[PDB]
């Protein structure tokens, strides 16, 4: 407040500043409007912006007392708020004291934790038991295989699923070790069920630090697929690779054949491909993730290296989405969704060295109990088109009706299935055509999954010839039109072929 000026760069109350998109799961960058936005010191009186200050974003609006590093030596550490409202995500604020318990909060919490155990087991329809990954190999087979895949799947053992994975002792302390101490990090406040950043070294200060944690930590995604040492530490099962849509395009081989096969184009551009294959998640006990989808209705894999987790999960029905819809739009924030979910939701837990396989749409919350840490990806493939469809669709309703911005969704979700339709899709239709051939014969599966895509994408064209090119852009309406007119086209003549077939 006032003239005078910043400890930190000098300046004088100026300021009004404004001076690549996400291709991964973020959600801190979105109160960089707080990054000036002036603490002065308790002591000193000195005025800081907030970066200035030495504070990490994480820790703005923790303190009521603050003491700049000037200060600290001989006034101590600052002070923050007293916890005033345990049951509210302002814990600090005395005038919410009195209002209803909210679902993220430390309160809310540690009482589920007391009834959690009475969510009902999920049938032998929702959820598969295997002991490794060689059950699951032929059980996910028996079932038609991906192109069928709808229910999950829990491994045991992960031997059999040629997943690379770090090894038992693997620890929160290699991860920094390997990404620096310096590399920020998204985390999730659980109690203020927000998102900030934090240095990933104060992130493993807090997490060592196991008797006094005011606040949970855990956080977002922490995707490492462009850590030339991480990204061949952990990596997908080989089956989620052989069918990883985004790998289809922009294949992991970065290595010899990655000169090759781009030397014929069959590597997209680096910086449109979307990032989220590959990710390391560490949590605290004690902590809450609520009901999602996850984004684009992508499929999940989920390793647990370290700790336990109960996953609350509810099949992906019609009425099920209409259900969370109406919790996602809903200012209420009291309610758990399991409470007004009809039964659909059960419990699963997931222990040390299990592994989770979760197809498109599938409702889910997760509980940690104990501190933990975790390896993951989300994929999209041809198996779930229609759900992955579906799913977006829901999304961009949800969207619609109440301003997220800050929910994180699929990057460059279309984009990815016009490349898709155009370098894999068509050509096999094309070829398939040069040849004569019947694509029901032998290429049932890619010619249903070619209508089903086509007819998604006849919409996004409309609806850009109505409203207009999206702010994602990337892919010119030109290019768009030319792909459908080439499609349609051969679409056409493999239709032509299939009816000749008629006597
Ligand atoms: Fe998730
Ligand atoms: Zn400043
Ligand atoms: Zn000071």
């Amino acid at each position: 407040k006032e003239s005078d000026r910043c400890g930190g760069c000098g300046k004088f109350t100026h300021e009004d500043d404004l001076i690549k998109p996400l291709m991964s799961k973020k959600k801190s960058h979105h109160h960089k409007k707080n990054d000036f936005q002036w603490i002065g010191c308790d002591s000193c009186q000195t005025w800081y912006h907030f970066l200035c200050s030495g504070l990490e974003q994480f820790e703005y609006y923790l303190y009521e007392k603050f003491f700049c590093p000037k200060c600290v030596p001989h006034t101590g550490h600052s002070i923050r708020y007293k916890v005033v409202a345990p049951h509210r995500y302002r814990w600090y604020s005395p005038n919410e004291k009195h209002l209803g318990i909210e679902v993220g909060s430390k309160t809310w919490i540690e009482d589920f934790i007391t009834r959690e155990n009475t969510v009902p087991s999920p049938t032998d329809d929702e959820v598969c038991i295997v002991e490794d990954g060689y059950e699951f190999r032929r059980e996910f087979e028996k079932l038609g295989g991906a192109d069928n895949w709808g229910k999950v799947f829990m491994v045991k053992d992960m031997d059999g699923l040629n997943m690379t994975m770090p090894k038992p002792g693997f620890d929160l302390e290699d991860v920094v070790k390997i990404m620096g101490s310096d590399y920020e990090v998204d985390t999730i406040d659980v109690y203020n069920q927000s998102t900030y950043s934090m240095k990933l070294d104060t992130f493993r200060k807090l997490f060592r630090d196991t008797k006094n944690r005011p606040l949970l930590y855990n956080f977002l995604s922490l995707e490492f697929s462009d850590n030339n040492e991480m990204k061949e530490i952990a990596k997908p099962p080989r089956f989620v690779q052989e069918i990883s849509m985004v790998n289809r395009l922009w294949p992991d081989v970065s290595g010899a054949e990655y000169i090759k096969l781009l030397q014929r184009e069959e590597y997209l551009p680096e910086d449109q491909r979307p990032k989220v294959e590959q990710f390391c998640l560490a949590g605290m006990a004690g902590s809450y993730t609520d009901f999602h989808v996850d984004f684009g209705g992508s499929s999940v894999y989920y390793h647990i290296l370290k700790g336990e987790k109960i996953f609350y999960i509810a099949a992906p029905t019609e009425q099920n989405f209409a259900a969370y819809q109406a919790h996602e739009t809903s200012p209420d924030t009291t309610t758990w969704f399991g409470d007004i979910a009809n039964g659909a939701v059960k419990r699963v837990v997931i222990k040390e060295g299990q592994t989770l396989l979760i197809p498109a749409g599938w409702i889910h919350a997760v509980l940690t109990p104990v501190d933990s840490l975790v390896f993951g990806g989300n994929f999209l493939h041809l198996g779930n088109l229609e759900m992955q469809m579906r799913v977006y669709h829901l999304e961009n309703a949800i969207r619609k009706e109440i301003r997220s911005e800050e929910k994180f969704y699929f990057p460059n979700f279309e984009l990815l299935h016009w490349m898709y339709m155009r370098n894999v899709l068509l050509e096999k239709i094309t070829e398939a055509n040069q040849e004569g051939s019947d694509m029901r014969e032998q290429e049932k599966n890619i010619w249903t999954a070619s209508q089903i895509m086509k007819a998604e994408m006849e919409r996004w064209m409309d609806r850009e010839l109505r409203l207009g090119p999206e702010k994602n852009a990337i892919l010119p309406t030109d290019d768009k039109n030319k792909i459908m007119i080439s499609v349609r086209k051969q679409i056409e003549i493999q239709t032509k072929i299939q009816n000749a077939k008629n006597k």
